[PDB]
């Protein structure tokens, strides 16, 4: 199979399940939300070595569909562990959002997704030093906690799904600036794909790594060096001298697998693209197996 | 005191000390820099509920300043336990900068400060899998660490030194839009100040909180109900409805005292200013009393 | 009537009709788009001292929607006059896109509004000296243009459309910063509605005018002194200390009332907005009367 | 002579003599002054079909630094003629600075620079229809224009020079993506230059042109097919496969050949750049030769 004149690797990428919040993000304008949302999802690339895998949804949404009538964004927040995500949701939201100018926070789960809940404005709710006051805004069960600014808006509850992590495919190109500029296309049209989010800086991992290390017995993983191009022994096809990786996690596997689709199709568009792929653990590992043949 | 017809209330700011370490991230545009840097310094307002106190000090730095000669962006990274600094310098570069399309670290604790270092570089080259090769860049030691995209450029080690963490202001405003005008501006300033960071979003913190709490023995902190212009028992002067807090750390001292004195006076020419203050506890708990009355 | 509070004045808004294109700019990256569409835009709030009035519609296309597969936005370029208007896009498309980063350019007319075209693509087509050629991609007639960069591909012709022109509300508030963060929640609303642009700068005006001039024969248009809050004999309400206009053009009347309408919604959820208005000339020159009341 | 493996042409680049304006915009923040500096820079790449050539010089000047102690940016604004030169300055900052929020203009231009001025500011007064009152703000002798905003300040005369236009290199490259990253890292460098600007599409040219046309008798300027690589009859080196411009204008030729040389050594840094040339009309038309070999 080729995609303008691009082939795509007969393969697929594994995948795994991970719990998953879903915030909606308001504020005095789009400007302020964004302060709050680029606070609220850093230092969240991994759950390796960062406390969690987070990144923007929803880059724009109309006051008109929002809670309280204000510019809004909505953001994601995963990790594996369910107790790791409430608390992660607990000290993002209350450190990140709580402190921002401006900024309300509101569930933004699907009721279709929706399988459990935690009460995470109720427990910041205690902030308020007794002020705190329960209301109702859009039919929405809500907490108005007093602070120096005025007052911070968040909802009692945010639902938590089990959603599809580690959606990836690899682009090959013949040259860096050839292969970032396929990637950030294809980060581009994930950002229109609703339930999807990619955790790496820009969406874009420039450092894969596989499982483990040849070399150290203390190294839980270690650089892809077989698609490593400085490395005299790599697998790279000829005249591929750069690799980047993609990671996609979503609400579900089907907006996963629509955030590869596009991405593929937009990288596929670039330049010196080469060859596109998809990191796997031989079927050994993950819940999920996405076949890039069977995207198109 | 006033400036500009704002009074400035004769008191002082309490500050700590912190460790602290600085970091110049190079990519191959000031573009790629920042998206490197926005995810290496979030999650980092307050060591009370994230794992650091991180933020940008220099937003451009020219290319022919940087070891590499490409553009690049200085962080400022901070904790008060010196081992928590250490394992966050590994953490974010590792995972934040390190993934980074293009991005680079570099040591930029100036020679005068550094009390102590890290060889977060050096830990950072196992990564290559026994690929990894030590170079000299512009003098200095760096580990090149071959990855998908090429290769990682990160210098061996990284200094140390204690700065000074919690400097701090106040500002009493009419209202909320006029509160948040002059608190931007402020922050507007404090980035023209070498050596200092405002680690909250955006630099301003809409929920300062006291200690403790006066209903719930379980809060380690709680809303600053004092300063609450919804609590009808606060503190406020006369025509106050909003207050917001600029809190600033910085390498040492005068860093701290140069960003509280431009902050301060950029926020008095916005219009709505009332009175400006600070926060103190009587001086028996930290190392640093910077008298706002003694800046101007 | 009341939104929030805010007293809605029984009004309405005096528009006009304009000639107008809307041109869909595609590039490498969201970012280069970005970059093509604010040199296309600018110097464009109004046709009295600037040559066209000129805006974002859509601020992001998916790289699926967009002819060449990457990723887009849309803009629109008005005159009263179609002779400036097909000048106006000769130039900009000519100067500010052509030169721009990998930008190409085609018809984002919608058939319905289509009245005439013109060949602005065939025009541009002769800078190839010769070596222009001809093609056709996703059904559209388009030339590619040998350039240093590789080729522009510009679509061969671009619709025009007899638009809607002037459309307005005021906002009345108690201050300056409430004011602009009312004007700019309702800016970022009026983003959302398609086919609608707000030509000033962050869409908002600072100095509205009044035709003419009381002291001065030389004057087509000067300060609204009733509007002006610091002239002693102003026609400003008890408690208003700064208005703000918001002006707005559109494809057709319907664009323009939800645009106002979705406008005025976003001011009123912020604090210190007073009242909302609109101007008019007693519905005795221009083509369009929207009453604000009708609206909701 | 080679950068970094980079062979330099041994030519020059051919400058003329332009009349510019030095402004200072300050608003009420950072972002209210790059809104409005963004509006008045636009449609302004080059004076054969735009009104001007207009673009930032310093993205950001402190608070402490400008007149009124709000944040500030300097744009400069060029033509061939005085005359259209002056028109450009009222017209610019009348629409697109008098208009924009918060936005007040002051003179940027150096005293050893400033060769003559024009009174625009006095010019603008006028739009107070007789409400508008002179001052002085710093020792500078401003206007005070009453607007709906509350006021408009500017200063009452601008200075003018005759400064440098078209200074220029090329960058050769192996592929479109590799000569973008090259040329955006070379505009980050002439960022940092003080008082030289870059005036067409995030400071590159993607079409570059040769005076006149072979083809076209009616053509002042077409495509220059010497480097465009798709050409069959062009002149381009082995392997180069795009070409991008970067042209300079400056306060004098010392700001241009240090805004070239920086700009140089970065775009060298990068990689897949095969050389470096200028263009130049054969030492006929212009007043400036900038011969590559001497900057280094």
């Amino acid at each position: 199979m080729e995609i303008n004149g691009v082939e795509i690797e007969d393969t697929f990428a594994e995948a795994f399940e991970a719990k998953m919040a879903r915030v909606l993000i308001t504020a005095a304008s789009h400007k302020w939300a964004m302060i709050a949302v680029k606070e609220a999802t850093g230092f969240g690339t991994s759950v390796i070595m960062c406390p969690a895998e987070a990144g923007i949804d929803c880059g724009y949404v109309p006051p008109e569909e929002t809670p309280d009538g204000r510019p809004g964004v909505t953001i994601m927040i995963g990790h594996n562990d369910e107790d790791e995500l409430k608390e992660q949701l607990l000290d993002r939201i209350g450190q990140c959002v709580m402190t921002a100018p401006t900024a309300s926070a509101f569930d933004a789960m699907p009721e279709a997704e929706k399988e459990d809940e935690d009460r995470v404005g109720y427990k910041l709710s205690f902030f308020g030093d007794g002020y705190q006051e329960e209301d109702e805004l859009d039919g929405r069960k809500v907490w108005k906690i007093p602070v120096v600014e005025g007052e911070f808006i968040v909802e009692d509850s945010f639902g938590i799904t089990t959603g599809v992590a580690g959606g990836n495919f690899y682009i090959m190109a013949e040259s860096q600036p050839a292969g970032l500029q396929a990637a950030e296309a294809a980060v581009d049209a994930i950002k229109g794909v609703e339930g999807a989010y990619a955790p790496f800086p820009g969406g874009i991992v420039a450092s894969a790594s596989k499982v483990g290390s040849k070399q150290y017995d203390f190294l839980p993983a270690s650089t892809n060096d077989a698609y490593c191009p400085t490395v005299e022994d790599n697998e790279l096809p000829e005249g591929v001298k750069c690799v980047y990786e993609i990671v996609i996690n979503g609400l579900n596997e089907e907006a996963v697998k629509e955030a590869m689709r596009v991405g593929i199709e937009a990288a596929c568009q670039q330049p010196g693209v080469v060859k596109i792929s998809a990191g796997n653990f031989g079927g050994k590992l993950g819940q999920y197996e996405i076949h890039l043949h069977d995207l198109f």
